[PDB]
């Protein structure tokens, strides 16, 4: 019995890991394909929400650093247009004792109090010492920790924090993750700006970076769909799958529609996916898999960019006197992430959680704070009392004044949030992964291959793109296999027009 | 003015590096191309000779480890039938003292003499003890080899063979190349095994290889070079490049024939390259390079193969009893690689050089040794003697006893051997073979691109395939980069039938 | 009410400290002095012994090597005939596994079997490996041992045969004591040994030793006894002291007797000495010391020496085959540690236990073994079997043949046998020592001050020596507080004959 | 032929090492003896000057650290009464770039500029990263320096100072001297106290000092010869010692006194010895010995104690500004080494070095400065200008307001001022030394055994004692050829009453 539609690809999901197969698919121009997602909008986690207010709400504050041209080549092509962007620099802190050290911390002691110091300087000869002489591997993330900071800065910074952002103890994670996540301190230079009083925040990808004028990273993701022919797309309801057939290669949609599948790209979450299939095998498996899940909260405040917020990014929350591990000035990315200073809202509370003195609706400007809060089995949080506990820490940490009036609210809890590299991590993977190939079923994506290394909003694009590529030209999935691969040199060779389309369209031009 | 030719991808060299590029070109059938060769016979350096009396050579006794399922397919697809291979065992020894040292030499000091045994685990002892706290890397070869096996095994074996085969001393060359070539010994297995007596000659990617039926590696070649459109290939004195014009991509031939081309994939030696290019530079650069010269010596011998000679394969020389540096049992690999008993030859000469008692043609069988001896600037041989000289270097290592009945001799000097991985080699390619890429030239092969680390079979037919692949595809040239990726992981993604052409197949089915 | 007798330096005990400290008194012959000892015969634990059957048995069979000149020049005093003294190449082994393993064990791995040898040289290089990096000090014996010699080496030799010396755990042992002790082997020396199948066993001051013809080591105490003035001596019953006053510095002995000193030199064990000053507090320190008492077994045996036994001098028996740590080939030392041939003695019985075949006294020649088997706390023995479960020893080891006639027996139980060098040793020491010299005692010797690494007949003597010598000339007690010092040089400066007495000589011939 | 005197030992020399001898010889009262000087007043380099104007000058400003009670209890027979004495604490510091930096530099890091402190620790962490590994001993004492305190404080004050001092590179003196004269830095606690700005300035036996109340240190001296019986001296131009004639163990004096001997123990120079024997060999010997130069020069000053001096002890100047490498503010160890207030004196000079502008005599007080500058043939000095350029050095560091006047002025060359430690020395000492025993010669002392680690007064002192205690009671010299041990202990046991006179003296009561 032939299914209601056959393609040669199916991809399910429409965020950037399917974007990015359904942009090389379509680029091939060569097997049929048709993209699949239940959410009328694609962007996935990479979306952005807006509060009946006007503020617009990023999932989590998404700053992108590209190691791909080609996903250069795909951003170029959705928003051409040099005021589609603004370039910003990353003005990024850490939270601790009253003052703001910059990023990353490690590198940064010399803003510490002087006892700290020397806490610090303590752990970090140490694990210098022993470092000079070490010749076996770190088992942990958290033995990893000490052996690159010391004990110092692995109780002050690094196992609290970790803990505030994971859900889990630094001690339960692998240590193969983090090639460009964490800075490895170097012992002379950091006593050298203890001395002399200097920063140095120039660590990491995140140095200068591009932000989208408007309608948050998610409009980037509309707009690249945009250039997909929409016949071959099909997102909301219509496009929600319920059932995966893996036997005889055929989905099944919300709406009872079937289509059938010459090779699957899949990705949903891995676990979703074994539900979807009816797979005891890989439910068990992937049931082997652990994950946070992520709650964004959003605070539209009255008034002038104070000028104790400054032009700071992101900033990160290390200390308890607040239940956000990161928190974003996302009014400073972009004018059109808030409304105009001319718009009039009523304002719904203090900073200190008091009642406004008057309820009517008062002229702006605004600026906006976009706060995160990690939930798993090992630290739960309690979402009737989040959004004010979060307010709270807002005003503890001098991030709002209690009187700062708050215009705008937003709380959303996405459940799959960060893949957590636990030490169970690959185990589980190097089975589930294969069994599904085994399969014709390539599960890619920050939750359909698990890998937070390989996760950003580019990564996982590539990760959809480069499965197409092993699909269609027998390409190395890299990205997937080799983070620290892709991640340590610039990846120049993949285009959106590579030598194929070129040879064709001058072989019908004569 | 036109050229007689226009092609999208022009192919310079038929051997495995042109091949490769010409079967992947041919497979994704989209750009047009071409593909030329000085030679009647593609094959190049894998090419077999023949001697009047019906002894085969290869250029020096070829040996097949795949890395590559690509690779693989392309062999099946050229001899597809069973009968067509030999599979064996790797029998490898390495000649010191009188004895026959099991490949490796640094992981079999149990097979020496007592004295040299406590020479070696001397020197093993005092690197491993050095090694536990360095933390600088090797400068040279040399450094290398004195850090991982220690004094003793240095002078003993790694420094003699070395010069012996390179043609250059182990303080002129590079530490990187080495990865799967050398074997890093462990002190304690080393020791075990002089204690317990026993073996270990497993290590490397030669444990099980196969070797064409009939026709000598060569046949592989012309095989392979079957499956390609005849009318594409240009082969003999009218396919000899003479001019490169890289100003306007137009190459000329022997015979006047002038080529246009889009991309040009060069797999001649990139000396030559420049030197056809008229390009001073690129010249200059290209005699920073180094390289020597391969003497290929073949010596037919009648009688049952000796039980002394046994089933070896392949066999080291590093003492100065004998001029080569390698002996191969040719006559091992395939029964078709010399004559059948039942043929009758004259016997030449007797291994002591004296003239035969008898110069009838008396029947056999017969058994065939490969030699091979290195020529450089830094190591001179004379043509004139060196035939002879290995004759007796067979006699002084008892590979012949001086009754030994010669009935055939082969004598062929490569110019283009190895190319030499000295210090200076990286600082040239990294300058040559970019400036030829903005001319879009991609010089690659084991004397296109000039790598040993990646100068197999294999390796330069896949150079050729991902060449071809990036022009194509914007695949990443991960071969001629990255060596120890691509030598460490089976290479399985990128088949002669890819998705693409099943895709295309199933579209034109309907 | 004064005393009975009245001295300036009063010595108790007569063992090589006492008569040290009396050598020297009566050297310097200046302040008046005194010895007693409750033994008619001086020499203590370095007396010997003697069978009804006329066979001789030093305590444990000594072996002399002076560290000092001074030991030496009242050697050569009391017995300086030529004659009155054998010498002795040290024939050592141990006892592994049915074969005999030169001293020391630890550098003579080639005679193990080839299983043991691999397990000790692969001990012995983690050990190389971890020492090569270590920067902490081992913190007992045991763990000495094992960063020393590795794991191998340990559970082989060190550990199995140190408890059954010590009769204490290598686990419940300090390891400062062990300088000139316990050698620590060179992985290359040792691992080129085993290759060659060499050996090594000149380590150690035991190399060449002189050993008294007659009446035993006790014979050397018993003559250099006789060189004092015999009024000043009070040896036996008259001279066993029963009371130490130490607050009116007067000692009682059994008879009734009172002496008064101002300075006591103390050479009984100090346990004993604190319980006989009525000293609680000394009392309760000096328990916190630990000691092990020694079995002495001595066996006469009938018949030429076995060439089996040949010209062995002292054997270590780790293995549990045998009650006893170590063996003498007594009979070779001497040929008067035993009767003459032509003495005619019965057969008590046969090595395997059973009765002689004949119980007619017959002639000899005869040789002579003696055995030591340690007590303590923590290894109790039971006395009356351990002189046929030490016989049945000689059997298992192959020491004698079932058959061998047993014409004596000997065996004789010391209390104190062994200062034990404990983790607790120094700490209480450190106390003892300067409480009891706040009171003018000056208490040294093997149990006397406690330290085995100082506790051989030379260093005994030499307490005694110093002791005085302090008391007198205000010497630094080198022995006593710096065994690494005194054992690291040849000490020369001190002689029987010092310019004091050379310079008085001179005034009195004027 | 007989000599005009004869004694048993006879002692040249009678500094701190032959009043040492003459103490012991005198307090055992044994053989006969006698000290010779050719100055008529003891105390050697350890004597004091007083210029006209009353200033007293010590031989460079001498600190009295005691490692022996034998010395204590000498100097409190010399000075019994508690008024002969004052007890100060040292306050030392070093002059680097305008700053004072307490003593010793090295732990004072803190106390440096900015810049300077990062090159410091930096220095210090590479050392202390090399040290982990490092497994060989310094060759030199730049070596020594380098790996224990880095580059940076090696340039910054070791390597300048300590040139400006020993007058040789601290690459031609060897490592095994500064046990206890140079602090080894711990990393931890230099960087802890960079951060916190705190000092530490206890290191060293320095700490705190005795200092006689008149007549300085060569107050000392005189009154400790003053115990000796007067007969047994000889000092002056009648005590000159011209030759030695160790053959017949006869010394010639000045005034052709002759001098017949048993042994000798000779205090003067070692060199000096050698010519006066006439020994040829002993001269080629010593003449591989090394020493430097010593000018002292004083400078006193009318004026209140100025409160930027303070009550600073001695100060150590690495910089290039003064050619002194140590000054000391004698002023301040006792009101009697210069004149009292009342006295009156005119200036001779400004400290700018220009005329008074009256040269009447003005009442004081005064203070007074004491300064050292070395020479040798690496390091010459114009005596000439040598005090006016150490009286502009005094400007130069702000010791001297260009003002201030001077008073008095004193200058005095020693040639043999310090035993240079040099790479040679022991090669020569190892052989000078022994052969000189051989001839019943002890040479002791500054120069005359020439060990600078153990060449300070108490040092000296006990070298003679410890000479005379080998001679008489075959004691070991233990300051002479174990420094570090005798340096490292409290040595109790040698009193000016030992055992042997108390015994002697209750005899003679009865
Ligand atoms: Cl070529
Ligand atoms: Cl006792
Ligand atoms: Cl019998
Ligand atoms: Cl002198
Ligand atoms: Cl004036």
């Amino acid at each position: 019995t032939h299914p209601d539609i056959s393609v040669d690809v199916l991809v399910i999901g429409a965020g950037p890991t399917g974007l990015g197969a359904a942009k090389r698919l379509n680029q091939i121009d060569g097997p049929s394909w048709m993209i699949v997602d239940s959410n009328e909008t694609p962007g996935g986690l990479a979306s952005t929400d807006v509060t009946p207010e006007g503020f617009l709400y990023d999932v989590g504050g998404h700053v992108i650093f590209s190691h791909y041209k080609y996903f250069d080549d795909c951003l170029d092509e959705a928003l051409p247009k040099e005021d589609d962007w603004y370039t910003h620099q990353r003005i990024s802190y850490v939270r601790c004792q009253g003052q703001w050290v910059p990023y990353p911390f490690q590198n940064n002691i010399s803003m510490l109090p002087k006892e700290e110091q020397v806490k610090c300087i303590d752990g970090m000869i140490d694990a210098a010492l022993e470092a000079r002489v070490a010749n076996t591997k770190p088992k942990t993330f958290d033995e990893w920790i000490v052996r690159m900071m010391g004990t110092g800065i692995a109780d002050l910074f690094m196992r609290p924090y970790n803990f505030k952002v994971w859900a889990v103890p630094t001690t339960k994670m692998q240590c193969a993750w983090l090639g460009e996540r964490v800075a490895a301190p170097n012992l002379k230079a950091v006593t050298t700006n203890v001395i002399l009083g200097k920063t140095a925040g120039n660590w990491g990808p995140n140095a200068t970076f591009r932000f989208p004028a408007r309608g948050g990273t998610g409009g980037i993701w509309i707009a690249v769909a945009n250039t997909l022919p929409k016949e071959k797309t099909r997102f909301g309801e219509k496009g929600k799958v319920t059932k995966v057939n893996a036997n005889n290669k055929t989905v099944t949609l919300q709406d009872g529609t079937t289509i059938g599948y010459k090779k699957l790209v899949s990705t949903m979450a891995v676990d979703f996916l074994a539900e979807a299939m009816n797979d005891q095998e890989l439910v068990g498996l992937t049931k082997q898999l652990f994950y946070s899940s992520t709650h964004v909260i959003g605070v539209g405040v009255r008034g002038s960019r104070p000028e104790r917020i400054g032009d700071k990014c992101w900033l990160y929350f290390p200390e308890d006197n607040c239940p956000f591990y990161r928190a974003t000035i996302f009014s400073n990315y972009s004018p059109y992430n808030q409304p105009e200073a001319s718009k009039k809202l009523p304002t719904m509370q203090l900073a200190d959680g008091s009642r406004p003195q008057s309820t009517e609706a008062k002229e702006g400007p605004y600026w906006s704070i976009m706060l995160e809060v990690s939930e798993s089995s090992m630290k739960p949080v309690n979402q009737e009392t989040i959004l004010a506990d979060c307010i709270q820490g807002l005003v503890n940490t001098e991030m709002l004044k209690p009187t700062d009036e708050i215009v705008s609210t937003y709380h959303r809890r996405f459940d799959h949030g960060y893949p957590t590299p636990t030490l169970e991590r690959e185990g589980a993977l190097t089975q589930i992964l294969p069994k599904l190939q085994d399969k014709d079923i390539w599960s890619r994506g920050r939750f359909g291959s698990w890998r937070y290394e390989v996760g950003n909003q580019d990564h996982s694009f590539m990760l959809g793109v480069e499965a197409v590529d092993n699909i269609v030209n027998g390409a190395v999935e890299l990205t997937l296999n080799y983070p620290d691969f892709v991640n340590g040199r610039q990846n120049t060779e993949r285009r959106l027009v590579d030598g194929a389309q070129v040879f064709a369209k001058s072989k019908a031009q004569l």
